[PDB]
């Protein structure tokens, strides 16, 4: 339905940076390799990692915040052109994967 980052974190849209980190920890633990091994859920984890990605990274934070998810995937206000993609397909920037951030922050623990 909706790829609401806060709903994928599992908290209120008006939550705090700290709560976003903690909420993210729960979710990253939820889909941690040693906790959950399922195809598609691995992609859900990417979507959650993406959710946080922007919450941790001001560079996509403004974007998400400004327009939302569609303005980051390439289907928002200029949907179809995806910024400069023009005719090129493009998923969420899962390259930006704060499982390295997570591994650094919490290390896959509580």
């Amino acid at each position: 339905m909706g790829k609401d980052y806060y709903q994928t974190l599992g908290l209120a849209r008006g939550a705090s940076d700290e709560e976003i980190k903690r909420a993210y920890r729960r979710q990253a633990l939820r889909y941690h390799p040693d906790k959950n091994k399922e195809p598609g859920a691995e992609e859900k984890f990417k979507e959650i990692a993406e959710a946080y990605d922007v919450l941790s990274d001001p560079r996509k934070r403004e974007i998400f915040d400004r327009y939302g998810e569609e303005g980051l995937k390439g289907s928002g206000p200029s949907g179809g052109s995806g910024g400069g993609a023009n005719g090129t397909s493009f998923s969420y920037t899962f390259h930006g994967d704060p499982h390295a951030m997570f591994a650094e922050f919490f290390g896959g623990r509580n």
